[PDB]
C-alpha cells in the first residue's frame, strides 16, 4: 500500500559489509557479502538475508562472535561493524501448539 519515504542526496552512506556464510545445502557462491547500514534493527537483518537470499527469517538465526544476533538491538547496538562475519542457522523442529 504506497511505498517512497525518506530521501537524500549528498551525505556519508552508513553502509557496512556483512559476511553470510550459508550451510552445505544451498550453496550459491563464494562467500557471500551483505551490504546493509547499522541503523536497522538487528531484526531486519534476520529478515534481510532472507529476503535476500529469498532464503526464511522465521526459520532462521543469525550467529556473530560464537554468540546470538541480538535482534532485539540495533546491529550497532550488538556491536556490528564493517567488514564483519555471520552464521546462518537453521531453527530445529517446531512443533509449539497443534495447528487446527
Amino acid at each position: 500500500g504506497s511505498s517512497g519515504s525518506s530521501g537524500d542526496n549528498y551525505r556519508t552512506t552508513g553502509i557496512a559489509t556483512i559476511e553470510v556464510f550459508l550451510p552445505p545445502r544451498l550453496k550459491k557462491d563464494r562467500k557471500n557479502l551483505l551490504e546493509t547500514r547499522l541503523h536497522i534493527t538487528g531484526r531486519e537483518l534476520r529478515s534481510k538475508i532472507a529476503e535476500t537470499f529469498g532464503l526464511q527469517e522465521n526459520y532462521i538465526k543469525i550467529v556473530i562472535n560464537k554468540k546470538q544476533l541480538q535482534l532485539g538491538k540495533t546491529l550497532e547496538e550488538q556491536g556490528v561493524a564493517h567488514n564483519v562475519k555471520a552464521m546462518v542457522l537453521e531453527l530445529k523442529q517446531s512443533s509449539g501448539p497443534s495447528s487446527g
